[PDB]
């Protein structure tokens, strides 16, 4: 048990904890920069969390345990002068030009610069930014004129994915962050999940922009531009318009998209119901064929890359149903012309995703048919927010509108896709009706929901028991495989999401500062919007989507065979054996 003095205030406590956490718990202000996800930059501490421990001197509060007898001052002249000096030294390596910067409104560094009134000793004005910028990836971009070498991306990659695809590198004697051997991230084991972006306090890591693709299509006279947003966008984008957390902004988005000039307003949740139609049918086919088991979901492109890069032997076990993005895009170039008269070559299909890996998915060479891409552009939640703001659209004051129904209606099963276990729950609702030839009333699968990293359940389908697992985060996929859990029982159907919490925590999502992350459970609060939609929607099974039923009846035929299997499916194949590697 210990007695601590902080700024003249005595505390008696038996906690073993850092100075930073104790102070934050007790409403004592201490700044921090490189501390995130319970780690700081061990090899280059930022020291923004400096406090004074009398008799010891200046210490980093984020990684120093409280001890009995400690006398701590967090706000003395020596403390503030040290912190201001560290910020000044960061300004010496930082192109401090906030005007055009993509983190201008929510940058953690600018906040600290303002708080400590810090100024560079010599302004950093690189004349040739070409050498600092890497835009080679289909998903990520790096601007090292902004990089603080705080290490948050390196730490976040290891924690979220355990790939360590984000590394410190020695480039010509100086330290940078980047991919293995300074390669393009796409050419490495990187998942392109963008958790590194989410962890970055500044504009050093970003998504690969598709905004010019979209603007050029909107302005082209002959192009008919469809837009469709992912489940998670409607639960998240309001954060960037000062509306707070957990706000359902679906109807405002539809209105904003119309004001941006898009020609048709659809919804990827329609694609989610499509994916369930194909994937639940496939699961039932596998049950009747007594294999092959397990089936894995195939809708998360971060997981697909993880399987390609680390578990190629599982590729044959992935469901062949395209992801909602790609299945929707395929239908947008085939079914949609059939009900509209549009020339398929003039359709330009844009999605809004919470995800950077979806850009790589959309750009895969074979994601096209008859020369027409399934998906022509993917913009992140952050990109859509900037597009709205650039157009001076008053998002928070917009009236609600509706999607165009033909590829815009969605069931409550599609609505929950963006949360971990959502795909599993949605798929079970259709699979059990399909296999039992029934219209079952009990449709809620709460046992697969929530933030546990590995969630297993036994389910009864047509009077048999099957084992399902929901793998929640790429690091948890490694744990499930490396620990042998995949062999502890026979699994039949496994959902994998690369981002812990599901797509609501994807790499294209609004940044959240560390203090808000402590006060708000962002993964739960964003997901709550989706579960709330499902609870109150009339149709809660994908196969009850009336517009989807019409599309299958009039165009595709039966799911899982014939034309539907021919055009709505995509199989990944391992590389053939060769030597060397
Ligand atoms: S990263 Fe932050 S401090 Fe740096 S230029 Fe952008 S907004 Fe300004
Ligand atoms: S995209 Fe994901 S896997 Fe790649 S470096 Fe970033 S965090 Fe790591
Ligand atoms: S890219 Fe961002 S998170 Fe990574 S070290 Fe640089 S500033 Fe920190
Ligand atoms: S969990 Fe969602 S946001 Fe994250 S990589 Fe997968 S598809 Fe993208
Ligand atoms: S926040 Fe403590 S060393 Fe960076
Ligand atoms: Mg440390
Ligand atoms: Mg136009
Ligand atoms: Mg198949």
């Amino acid at each position: 048990m210990k007695t601590i003095i902080i700024n003249g205030v005595q505390f008696n406590t038996d906690e073993d904890t850092t100075i930073l956490k104790f102070a934050r718990d007790n409403n004592i202000d201490i700044s921090a920069l490189c501390f995130l996800n319970n780690c700081n930059n061990d090899i280059n501490k930022c020291e923004i969390c400096t406090v004074e421990v009398e008799g010891t001197g200046l210490v980093t509060a984020c990684d120093t345990l409280i001890e009995d007898g400690m006398i701590i001052n967090t706000n003395s002249d020596a403390v503030n002068e040290k912190i201001k000096s560290r910020i000044s030294q960061l300004l010496d390596i930082h192109e401090f030009k906030c005007g055009p910067c993509n983190r201008r409104e929510n940058c953690e560094f600018l906040k600290l610069v303002i708080k400590y009134k810090a100024r560079a000793s010599k302004p950093f004005l690189p004349k040739d930014k070409t050498e600092y910028v890497d835009e080679r990836s289909k998903s990520l971009t790096v601007d090292r004129t902004k990089c603080l070498l705080c290490g948050r991306c390196v730490n976040a990659c290891g924690k979220n994915t355990e790939t360590y695809a984000m590394k410190f590198l020695n480039k010509n004697g100086k330290t940078i962050i980047g991919a293995e051997d300074e390669k393009c991230f796409d050419d490495t084991n990187c998942l392109l999940c963008g958790q590194c972006i989410i962890a970055c306090p500044v504009a050093a890591l970003s998504e690969k922009s598709h905004m010019d693709r979209v603007k050029n299509a909107l302005n082209a006279p002959e192009k008919h531009v469809i837009v469709a947003m992912a489940p998670s966008v409607r639960a998240s984008i309001g954060e960037l318009f000062n509306m707070g957390f957990g706000v359902d902004v679906t109807g405002k988005i539809y209105t904003a998209l119309r004001q941006l000039g898009f020609d048709k307003i659809f919804d990827i949740n329609f694609g989610a119901d499509m994916t369930i139609m194909e994937e639940a049918t496939e699961l039932v086919q596998r049950i009747e064929n007594n294999g092959p088991f397990p089936m894995f979901t195939s809708c998360c492109p971060g997981w697909v890359r993880q399987a390609e890069n680390y578990y190629p032997e599982l590729l044959n076990n992935l469901s062949s149903a395209k992801s909602p993005q790609q299945i929707f895009g395929t239908a947008s170039k085939t079914y949609y012309p059939s009900i509209s008269g549009l020339d398929p070559k003039n359709v330009f299909t844009v999605t809004v995703m919470p995800c950077t890996s979806k850009k790589f998915e959309a750009d895969r060479p074979q994601m096209e048919k008859d020369g027409l891409r399934d998906i022509d552009a993917v913009i992140t939640t952050r990109e859509l927010a900037k597009m709205i703001k650039d157009a001076k659209i008053p998002f928070a004051k917009l009236e609600d509108s509706e999607a165009d129904p033909a590829m815009g209606e969605y069931s409550g099963a599609g609505a929950i896709f963006g949360a971990t276990g959502g795909v599993m729950e949605a798929a079970l609702r259709s699979a059990k009706d399909f296999a039992e030839n029934a219209e079952l009333e009990d449709i809620e699968y709460k046992q697969v929901r929530g933030l546990n990293g590995i969630k297993e359940a036994e389910v009864e389908i047509n009077n048999n028991k099957y084992n399902v697992a929901v793998i929640n985060g790429a690091s948890n996929l490694f744990k499930f495989m490396k620990s042998g859990m995949i062999n502890e029982k026979q699994y039949h159907f496994i959902e994998v999401m690369a981002c812990h919490g599901g797509c609501v925590n994807g790499g294209g999502q609004p940044h959240v500062n560390p203090k808000d992350l402590e006060k708000v459970d962002i993964k739960k609060v964003r997901a709550s919007v989706l579960y709330n939609q499902d609870e109150h929607l009339s149709k809660r099974k994908s196969h009850e989507n009336t517009a989807l039923v019409k599309m299958y009846q009039n165009y595709f035929g039966k799911p899982g065979e014939g034309r539907a299997h021919e055009i709505l499916h995509f199989k990944y194949k391992k590389s053939a054996w060769s030597h060397p590697q």
